[PDB]
Formats: C-alpha cells, sequence, structure tokens
C-alpha cells in the first residue's frame, strides 16, 4: 500500500528509467543507472543480434540490479533482437518507433515485462489490451524520432485512457519534471537527454559538451517534410540537412547525408558530421554528473516540490 | 493572498483566462473575473472603438479585476495602447511580439504588464523593462504558437527571472495547475478550455469542434511562412496544408486564410472557419460555467498537491 507501482513491478528502488537511446545507451550507462537504483536500458537501435548480446553480457557483469533492453522496432534485426531478449532472459524491454503487437504473446509467455512507447491514445489502449506492463507517453519535446503531442497533454490523456502505469518521457531533466509528471498522472519517468551528460555514458565528450552548450531553441526538427520528424541539436549537419529538405533534395540525397550521422556523434564526436540527437531538455542540462548523483538529486527534489508524491 | 499572483492582481484564484482573438469578449472575461480568476478581453486585430465597447460592457458586468490582451501584430496596436492607458486598464497581457517600445508609457501609467514570452531572452528582457510577470506559453497552446513545450519552457523561464511566471499551453484542469506549479509557475493561463464555457460567446459549432476534438486534431499550419498556427483539423485547415504541400506561396496562403477565424467564431462555418485551439482541445469534454471550471481546477490541484501555494 502507498508503494510506487513501477518500483514494485520492476523491483527497482526509484521510478526513474534511463531511456533506450540508439548508439548512446550502452552497458556503461545502463549498469550505472541500475546500480543507482533506477532502470538502465541497453539500446538495440539498428545493431545486429551479436552486438547487443555483447552489451547484455557486459551489463550483467557490471550490475546485479534489474535492467532492460529497448527494441527499436524499425531495426532490420528486430526479429533477432526479440529472439535475443527471450534467449537472454531479459526481465523488461521497452519498445519504440512502432507497434510491437506481433511479439507481445511470445514476450508475455516468456515472462518479459513489456513497456512500449506510445504517441497516441489508441496505441496506448491497444498496448494495454495486448498485455503491456506499462506504457511510456513520450512528448514531442524528447530527442530522436518524435511524436506530435507534448508531454503536458499526452501524459494525462494516456493516464485517462489506460489502467496500467504510465511513464512520462520528453523534457524531464530534474525533480521538477518528475513532480510535474506525477501530477499529470504518471507513475514513473523516462529520461534520455539528461543521461547523455552522465559520467558513465560512453558517447564522445564532444556530444556531452554540445548538450551542455545547448540553448533554449537549439533542439530543432528535421524530417517534417516526410513522415518521421527527428529532433536533434543545431550544428552544421542538421542545418544543412534541413536546408536540403526545404530545397527538395531527393530521398536518396538525404539518405547519404544522414547515413551514420548519429554514430559520427557518439563515436567520433564529429561536430560537423554528427547528428547530436537531444530533446528540448538539452537546454536545461548544465553539468556532467554520475548517474547516482543525478537520480538521488532527482528524487529528493521531486519530494521537496511535491511531498505527496508516490515514489 | 499568499499566492504571489493573487496578491499582485487582487484576485481570488491564480487562474487567468487567456486573451483569445475574436473569442474572448466581455461575456467570457466578466464571467471569469466574477468567478475569482482574471478575465481578459482580447484586442486581437480589432480597431480602438470595437475594443473600447468591450471594456465598457465588461465594467457593467463585473467589478472584479480584469485585463486586456494587446496583440502586438495588430494594425491598430498603437491605438490599443492608447486605449489601455486612457481607460486606466489595471493589467494587460501582450502576445505575438516584443512590447519594449511601450514599457515606459505603460509603467508611468501604472499599468501592470504581463507579456507572453516564448524564449529565455525575451523573458529576461521583459523583466528588465519592468514586466509585472511573464506568461510562458508552450507550443501545445492554440493560435500563433512558439516552438518550446510547456514542460521545458516554464522551468527555464522560472530559472531566468525573479518575477512570477504564469504557465500557459495545455492546461485544462487541476493536473495541469499542479504540474505547472511543480515547474515553477505561480499561476496558469488557460485558453482552449474556456472556449467550452457557457459564457464564451463563440458560435455553438466552435464549442462542438473543441468538445469532439481527438488527440491529434490540433494541427499546425503555416510552418512554411514562419508564422505557425495551431488549429483544429477541418476542410479549411486540411486545404491550407494541401496548399503548402503543393508549394503554395505566402500570398496565396494569406488570401486563403483571410477572415477565417471570424468565420469560426461568428458564423461557426465548419468548412470555412479556422478553429484555433490547443492540443488541450482533446481533453475538453464538457461545456461548463466558468465558476465551475475554475473551482473544480483549484480543488483538484489542491487534492493532487496538498501543499500547493494557490
Ligand atoms: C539520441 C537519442 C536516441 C534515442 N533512441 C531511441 C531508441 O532507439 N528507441 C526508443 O524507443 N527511443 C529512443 N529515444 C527516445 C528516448 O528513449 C527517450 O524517450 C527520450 O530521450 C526522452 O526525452 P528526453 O530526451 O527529453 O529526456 C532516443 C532519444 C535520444 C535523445
Ligand atoms: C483561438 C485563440 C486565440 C488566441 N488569441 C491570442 C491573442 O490574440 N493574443 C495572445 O497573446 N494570445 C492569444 N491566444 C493564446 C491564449 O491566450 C493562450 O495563451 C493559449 O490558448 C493557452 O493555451 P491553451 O489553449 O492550451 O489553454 C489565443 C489562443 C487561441 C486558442
Ligand atoms: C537506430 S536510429 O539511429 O536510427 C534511432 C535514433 C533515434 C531514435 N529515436 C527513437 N524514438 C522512439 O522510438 C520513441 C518514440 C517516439 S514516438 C514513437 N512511436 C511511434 C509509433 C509507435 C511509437 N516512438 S527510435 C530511434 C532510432
Ligand atoms: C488577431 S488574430 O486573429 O490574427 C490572432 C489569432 C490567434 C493569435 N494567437 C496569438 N498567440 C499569442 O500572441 C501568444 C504567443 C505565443 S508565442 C508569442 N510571442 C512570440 C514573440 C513574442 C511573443 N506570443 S496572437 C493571435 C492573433
Ligand atoms: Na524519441
Ligand atoms: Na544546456
Ligand atoms: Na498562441
Ligand atoms: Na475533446
Amino acid at each position: 500500500s502507498h508503494m510506487n507501482k513501477i518500483c514494485k513491478i520492476l523491483n527497482i528502488k526509484y521510478p526513474v528509467i534511463q531511456g533506450g537511446m540508439a548508439w548512446v545507451a550502452t552497458a556503461s550507462l545502463a549498469s550505472a543507472v541500475s546500480n543507482a537504483g533506477g532502470l538502465g536500458i541497453i539500446a538495440a537501435g539498428n545493431a545486429p543480434k551479436e552486438a547487443i548480446k555483447k552489451e547484455i553480457v557486459e551489463c550483467k557483469k557490471l550490475t546485479d540490479k534489474p535492467f532492460g533492453v529497448n527494441v527499436m522496432l524499425m531495426s532490420p534485426f528486430v526479429d533477432d533482437i526479440i529472439d535475443l531478449i527471450i534467449e537472454e532472459k531479459v526481465q523488461v524491454i521497452t519498445t519504440g518507433a512502432g507497434n510491437p503487437a506481433k511479439y507481445m504473446d511470445r514476450l508475455k509467455e516468456a515472462g518479459t515485462k513489456v513497456i512500449p512507447v506510445v504517441p497516441t491514445i489508441a496505441l496506448a489502449q491497444r498496448m494495454e489490451k495486448l498485455g503491456a506492463t506499462a506504457v511510456i507517453a513520450e512528448g514531442t519535446e524528447g530527442g530522436g524520432h518524435i511524436g506530435e503531442l507534448t508531454t503536458m497533454v499526452l501524459v494525462p490523456q494516456v493516464a485517462d485512457a489506460v489502467n496500467i502505469p504510465v511513464i512520462a518521457a520528453g523534457g524531464i531533466v530534474d525533480g521538477r519534471g518528475i513532480a510535474a509528471s506525477f501530477a499529470l498522472g504518471a507513475s514513473a519517468v523516462q529520461v534520455g537527454t539528461r543521461f547523455i551528460c552522465s559520467e558513465e555514458c560512453s558517447v564522445h565528450s564532444n556530444y556531452k559538451n554540445l548538450v551542455l552548450k545547448a540553448k533554449d531553441r537549439d533542439a530543432i526538427v528535421t524530417g517534417r517534410s516526410t513522415g518521421h520528424p527527428v529532433r536533434t541539436l543545431k550544428n552544421k549537419l542538421s542545418k544543412e540537412f534541413l536546408k536540403m529538405e526545404q530545397n527538395g533534395a531527393t530521398p536518396e540525397e538525404l539518405d547519404k547525408k544522414g547515413t551514420g550521422a548519429l554514430r559520427f556523434a557518439t563515436v567520433d564526436g564529429d561536430i560537423e558530421k554528427g547528428s547530436f540527437m537531444a530533446g528540448q531538455s538539452a537546454a536545461m542540462v548544465k553539468e556532467i554528473t554520475p548517474c547516482k548523483e543525478i537520480i538521488e538529486a532527482m528524487v529528493n527534489q521531486a519530494r521537496e516540490i511535491m511531498p505527496a508524491i508516490e515514489l
């Protein structure tokens, strides 16, 4: 009674999930978040089965606490990643960038808890009917491939539509966003951009530093002309990509410009060729900090702001 | 008055009914003020004489504080500022620009000025030039929007200024009030929810389109002109989008959208109107007296956040 539902179901100390973040989120980050009492997440991204297997194996060496894997449903290896989840006995997965409906029964029967990101009420309701453990309502202010609705309106609508716990994502960097999210009906938060600037995140230092330097309007959106808006920091790449879209460049021309761009950011920190994906939250990130300090300060500040909060 | 905005504005509840061009007339503004919030008469694009009539009629309907919104893109903005000072309006909000050039005239007149700000820089500039408070309006609001969402804009503006911050964009009930106060706001400004108040004088069809709006119905037109507008999906707003996808020019769009908001508010023309509204429209489910809207909001916020400083 009076216990946080996400903490109880996932067996974690704090209802803070570090979001799966393609290329960004590796065993160093996931294990640090789980060791700090939240839920670390290894991102499958577009990587093949054998690469994510190594991350899972390495993560289990670094933490005894629960962690998850994010299945990014647009991946060409999505079927292999789902196999890997079940083979490796991963306790929990999140999903993004699509509808995981066709895997829910295999995952549910295998005991895996499934937490899909949902950008609409209809998908939230469908996920609850197919047996989702929880859903993540990610607002458009988040980094990466975004939906249309903001966190402020999406979280309460999803909470009104389903009875399973709702996890707020998009724009949360500190205890203020946690308290706001819980007031809107969430039982936990998922945090991406802030954890790029954790010490244990393995991205190139230039990526962390560009997030630190980000100003209020620096997290721009490319790909609106098409069907998949992507939020990323202003730099030479993203500005020229946006101009190419606006000047009617072909789907092929755009493909070559953007191919490998996120990896150029995370591996090489290449400030001219990288796509430094980040939410509008990037403007509020001010320090590189160990995950333990981030999470403990997050929950303490949420309590101070909203003493009634059910953490 | 413990709450800072309640003290400064001498109102019972820190709930402001946002100025809403063509929508917010004396009937709505007086009802909100009578209910203990701050009603606002929208100057919009209208001339001095039309807005003067609204101020006079509002005074006949309430003796509670109310304000006027100066919409800074109006062709008559100079006349409206003149009117504000001439009629000794106690408080104004501003939108759609930077009211820097009026701040000395307004502060010598004693006018409390509360500008809408979409950036940290404009927030800090308004504080430096004497703003009483600022409104941080997130992109989820209706009408001519900024880019940043409420979730990230409110805490950044609160971190940037010492004057009170008013959250706007997406607030329809006490959850949004509690969330806004958690982010650092001292009050909320609410637009779309009050379209579905009994006292709002828009055509019934406008209220219905808000009532029946789905989660994704409040779409953005005019990205290609640099003046984005959030409005409900309908024949007019689809065609505006289909025109942009066909490479329409700004002049073609501007002629297409002429008088569209008036078609919505006066005639309720479901095909020809621009029914501007926030993503909040999806959450609006009842047409309700303003007093009940505001009392229910405040009571719910206190229930969620017992220590809230309302
Ligand atoms: C660089 C980056 C990569 C991401 N990759 C994924 C992904 O592969 N799968 C997914 O579901 N979400 C992905 N996300 C979304 C995050 O998991 C998270 O929901 C989002 O970052 C939260 O918003 P915030 O950045 O404002 O904290 C990514 C976000 C970023 C910034
Ligand atoms: C139809 C409509 C007209 C508006 N007109 C104005 C205006 O003239 N001046 C202004 O500053 N804001 C204007 N706004 C913004 C509102 O004052 C308010 O900040 C916004 O509606 C809050 O977001 P919400 O609709 O989600 O509650 C308008 C909003 C709407 C929906
Ligand atoms: C592997 S990568 O480098 O190409 C890459 C980079 C960034 C990125 N960011 C993503 N963000 C999500 O997946 C979360 C989300 C928002 S809306 C939505 N959704 C839509 C239908 C169903 C869910 N999911 S995926 C993704 C993939
Ligand atoms: C008179 S009308 O029918 O043509 C019309 C219709 C809708 C409408 N909605 C508006 N919304 C705002 O003014 C609030 C806002 C958001 S961002 C911003 N801002 C940018 C720089 C400085 C402030 N102001 S004005 C406006 C005018
Ligand atoms: Na995303
Ligand atoms: Na920053
Ligand atoms: Na607006
Ligand atoms: Na509705």
